[PDB]
């Protein structure tokens, strides 16, 4: 008889898993969307988000738990939770001490899609498609321009991907290395660059618009796959580049003012188990966290490198750490900067 509540990212879920649920348990769900981790971190600070279950990212939730705005999750009520990958559960502890508060839901990583053709007709068959410097040194960037250039509007990625890029930490304390080289390298990248958005990317990429953009992995794929599926002759790829990049976990959380828990606890159960979720693999073409569920996700999308990447691309990603307000100061004034002109 009761409702569930639920607000996840936009394309995160696929069609059917929530009918099959409601099916399974008699559970009315009703499922709202959004599109940017600023956007839920405004609702669950600014007062009640009026849902039981939300998808932040971990780093981002690391950030929400200061505040007190979660409820910790009962595991008993959980006991499909070893499912869930043991490796990937230590990685977000470091933002959820003990996994607390967090399931791990899915886990991608912030690197460049780039339109096949258009790049290796502008850069050559031999196009360092494998590395940040296809977008992050100037040369290339100024020949892309033409076909269209686009940033993540997410000043915490790109930093810590140039920071890498530069050969400094990225998750450095320093704030000269922001507003000093960083900067420096972006402000000579900017006159190259058409638009910082971090959605728009996606339908640019399928339909020819843009040529080349920092996106996350799981959306450039959706973007390739709309191409195939459009049969517009657009060849989508994605590339996590030699040098490392970003590994972002998003999570299920329960908000402490949540209504309905128990048929929260219901639904996070209900994703737990393998089938549930390598079904959504399937679809939205992200890796999940579930162990077990790895067998399941159809072969085109768990060979896939930029979905499920090897361990050696594994051991070259790094993730973000929460800096003080200092730094975080400091880095959204140089971004606003970069992104006027
Ligand atoms: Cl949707
Ligand atoms: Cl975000
Ligand atoms: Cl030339
Ligand atoms: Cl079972």
């Amino acid at each position: 008889q009761k409702t569930l509540h639920i607000y996840n990212w936009s394309d995160y879920i696929a069609p059917d898993t929530v009918a099959n649920f409601e099916k399974e348990t008699g559970i009315k769900v009703v499922y709202d969307v959004f599109d940017s981790n600023e956007v839920l971190e405004g609702k669950l600070m600014a007062g009640s988000t009026g849902f039981d279950l939300v998808v932040p990212s971990a780093s981002f939730l690391e950030r929400q738990l200061t505040a007190g705005v979660f409820q910790p999750l009962d595991k008993s009520k959980l006991p499909e939770w070893k499912n869930l990958d043991p490796e990937l559960l230590k990685l977000v502890a470091k933002h959820d001490p003990d996994n607390k508060f967090a399931m791990p839901y899915m886990w991608a990583t912030t690197g460049i899609g780039y339109n096949v053709d258009k790049v290796k007709a502008v850069l050559g068959e031999n196009a360092p498609v494998d590395s940040w410097d296809l977008i992050l040194k100037p040369e290339n960037l100024e020949k892309l321009k033409s076909c269209g250039v686009s940033f993540l509007d997410a000043p915490e990625e790109v930093f810590a991907t140039v920071l890498n890029y530069l050969g400094k930490d990225p998750n450095s304390t320093k704030a000269d290395d922001y507003t000093g080289p960083a900067t420096d390298l972006l402000l000579k990248l900017r006159p190259n660059i058409r638009y910082f958005h971090s959605s728009q990317y996606i339908n640019d990429l399928a339909n020819g618009d843009i040529c080349v953009a920092i996106g996350w992995a799981g959306d450039v794929w959706q973007a390739s796959n709309r191409a195939k599926e459009a049969k517009n002759g657009v060849n989508v790829s994605f590339s996590i580049p030699k040098e490392g990049a970003m590994a972002f976990f998003d999570v299920f959380a329960m908000p402490a003012d949540a209504k309905n828990k128990d048929e929260a606890y219901q639904f996070l159960n209900y994703l737990l188990r393998p089938d549930v979720v390598a079904h959504i693999s399937d679809h939205v073409f992200y890796a999940n966290a579930n162990k077990a569920a790895t067998p399941l996700v159809s072969a085109e999308v768990r060979e896939n490198p930029g979905i499920y990447p090897p361990a050696d691309v594994r051991a070259k990603l790094f993730t973000l750490k929460v800096q003080d307000p200092k730094i975080d100061r400091v880095r959204t004034r140089a971004w606003t900067k970069v992104k006027s002109g």
